[PDB]
């Protein structure tokens, strides 16, 4: 299992313009286009993104593309912030791709918010760290999704998407 596969069981791929969990203008593996609410302002930001004139729909190996760019995009976040870059250098294999996963969601500055957390995890406390995560709105938004990731925070494998 890597961060793309995981990333793909999370997000899911779609092709044609939709609307995230918040409601937000998404395509393909869970790329945010805008948070705004005009489908048009979205189609813009599309074909903006892709270089042609999508009307609201992309293919495959576009979908694939924005993929690669937007987790070569969290890892860059995640090393250039100081918040972020000592958790993830403490961090095994599989627990730094849940962080990545983390930062793929909700942005840099939302993850290096759990203050407490990244605290607990870089003391590798494993299970305190687990009932932290669990205090927060992403937790009660997107339970099954927040589990996989607690899950793997806390065992260090990838269990909980091998059932996936």
């Amino acid at each position: 299992m890597n961060i793309f596969e995981m990333l793909r069981i999370d997000e899911g791929l779609r092709l044609k313009i939709y609307k995230d969990t918040e409601g937000y203008y998404t395509i393909g593996i869970g790329h945010l286009l805008t948070k705004s609410p005009s489908l048009n302002a979205a189609k813009s930001e599309l074909d903006k993104a892709i270089g042609r004139n999508c009307n609201g729909v992309i293919t495959k190996d576009e979908a694939e593309k924005l993929f690669n760019q937007d987790v070569d995009a969290a890892v860059r976040g995640i090393l250039r912030n100081a918040k972020l870059k000592p958790v993830y250098d403490s961090l095994d294999a599989v627990r730094r791709c849940v962080l990545i996963n983390m930062v793929f969601q909700m942005g840099e500055t939302g993850v290096a918010g759990f203050t407490n957390s990244l605290r607990m995890l870089q003391q590798k406390r494993w299970d305190e760290a687990a009932v932290n995560l669990a205090k927060s709105r992403w937790y009660n938004q997107t339970p099954n999704r927040a589990k996989r990731c607690i899950t793997s925070f806390r065992t260090g494998t990838w269990d909980a998407y091998k059932n996936l």
